[PDB]
């Protein structure tokens, strides 16, 4: 499924194409690293996305930065490209009051400080979307 085309080093899914960098950086660094390919740091659209992530990720138990940043004031998560997180997919906080960014860890989404040494996922855009609600505390 290639809506538009992406390079061969990338896995295409619907309307984006992904690259799982198993090398570590901070969230901010991986973001800039994705920009290096003329790509963006991963902007999750749906559950199919993450399921396809799990297929490319494979190892699961690492931590891979995606373009998830908790935006204040709004207490929702926006992406770096200006897209908006599908909060209804997996465990992510709605209101946390932190500078916490999110990372793939396991089969789930997790969140930590952007300064940890984690790997990152880049997506090379075919399209982009916005749809979010509010998870609240996570309860």
């Amino acid at each position: 499924s290639a809506k538009l085309e992406c390079p061969q080093d990338w896995l295409s899914h619907r309307d984006k194409c992904f690259h799982v960098s198993q090398v570590s950086n901070t969230w901010e660094e991986g973001l800039v690293d994705c920009d290096g390919k003329g790509a963006t740091l991963m902007l999750i659209q749906d559950q199919e996305e993450l399921r396809f992530l799990l297929d490319s990720i494979k190892e699961k138990y690492n931590s891979f930065w995606i373009g998830l940043r908790y935006t204040l004031p709004d207490m929702n998560w926006k992406w770096i490209n200006g897209s908006t997180l599908n909060s209804d997919v997996l465990k992510i906080t709605g209101d946390t009051e932190n500078d916490s960014c999110a990372a793939i860890s396991g089969d789930k989404v997790t969140f930590e400080s952007c300064n940890s040494d984690n790997r990152w996922i880049c997506q090379k855009e075919l399209y982009h979307e916005t749809l979010s609600n509010y998870v609240g505390y996570g309860h």
